[PDB]
């Protein structure tokens, strides 16, 4: 429905996972009244990222939620080639770089809200048997102070009709430090290993992205950081089967600390649903106010 011709680069936005993401104009007019769009493109088309890439497209295109990033279209050119997905622009960019800009003005009723947005989206996912694989703040995006939405989907996966996991193991670098145990050892991707990462989103929105209080430099320093290459992954699981987890970040309440803990259990079904997740945060969020 986009024609390439009236897609106007104006900056990037950011990278990710075999591609980035573009800040452009598409104004037809060409009267500079068109509206501003994102535009998420691979940096390089191989015949196996383009059709992860086209999975991707179909995947947003079926999702409509309050807390999901809206799709809008598609562009391509010569043919088929260079395939761009076209998206709404949310004006803060992601929650990761927006919550360590404004940390002194953002309370924790306010990031208990944005845990409440992640929820709900990340149920709505769950009833279309989507597993994310790639929950962190940085893939989360904002629109206005009071709503965020889950704004990538490139590892996103469905999930067999006859099983409640989905095994793959990805060529590349994984950000296993939000990973379960379950996905470190045996590659397997499930609404249980989201529920993992999620509370690794819940830690890193109450450190309020610290320098020092990453899930990467708190794990590194954990195991020490004489670890190399793959004895990373290797100390990192004999950690975690341990019980070794991250700390309760600063100022962080109990009663927010043990549902990380809870999202953080060893075994797989112990772990809560994503309804329970959002009953505890928003009867917790009621508390307060
Ligand atoms: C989710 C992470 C995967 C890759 N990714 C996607 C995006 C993204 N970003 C935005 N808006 C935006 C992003 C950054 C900034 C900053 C602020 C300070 N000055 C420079 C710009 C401002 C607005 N809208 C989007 N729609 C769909 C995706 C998307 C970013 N990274």
């Amino acid at each position: 429905q986009f024609e390439e011709r009236h897609l106007k680069f104006l900056q990037q936005l950011g990278k990710g996972n075999f591609g980035s993401v573009e800040m452009c104009r598409y104004d037809p007019l060409q009267d500079n009244t068109g509206e501003v769009v994102a535009v998420k493109k691979l940096q390089h088309s191989t015949e196996e990222h383009l059709r992860d890439f086209e999975r991707e497209i179909e995947i947003l295109k079926s999702l409509q939620h309050d807390n999901i990033v809206k799709y809008k279209g598609v562009c391509y050119s010569a043919g088929r080639r260079n395939l761009k997905l076209i998206m709404e622009y949310l004006p803060y960019g992601s929650l990761r770089d927006y919550l360590q800009k404004h940390k002194e003005r953002i309370d924790h009723i306010k990031l208990l809200q944005y845990t409440s947005q992640i929820c709900k989206g990340m149920e709505y996912l769950g009833t279309k048997r989507y597993i994310h694989r790639d929950l962190a703040t940085r893939n989360i995006l904002v629109e206005n102070e009071n709503r965020v939405k889950i704004g990538d989907f490139g590892l996103t996966k469905v999930l067999p009709q006859d099983k409640e996991y989905y095994k793959v193991k990805e060529p590349g670098e994984s950000p296993i430090f939000w990973y379960a145990p379950e996905s470190l050892t045996e590659s397997k991707f499930s609404v249980a290993s989201d529920v993992w990462s999620f509370g690794v989103v819940l830690y890193e929105l109450f450190t309020y992205i610290e320098k020092s209080k990453s899930p990467p430099a708190e794990f590194m320093r954990m195991i020490g950081n004489d670890k190399q290459g793959q004895m990373i992954v290797f100390h990192l699981i004999e950690l975690l089967k341990n019980n070794g987890r991250l700390p309760r970040p600063d100022g962080c309440p109990d009663e927010i600390y043990m549902i990380m803990t809870e999202c953080w259990n060893n075994n797989v079904n112990q772990r809560p649903s994503f309804r329970d997740l959002a009953l505890r945060v928003d009867q917790i969020r009621d508390n307060m106010a």
